[PDB]
């Protein structure tokens, strides 16, 4: 499964599901797309 966003995240390692993104500012995911 994934992570919805806010949850804390890799974004290398992006565990969180596409149309979110995993931020490296935030370091966590995000929907930004």
């Amino acid at each position: 499964d994934c992570l919805g966003w806010f949850k804390s995240c890799d974004p290398k390692n992006d565990k969180c599901c596409k149309n979110y993104t995993c931020s490296r500012r935030d370091r966590w995911c995000k929907y930004d797309l």
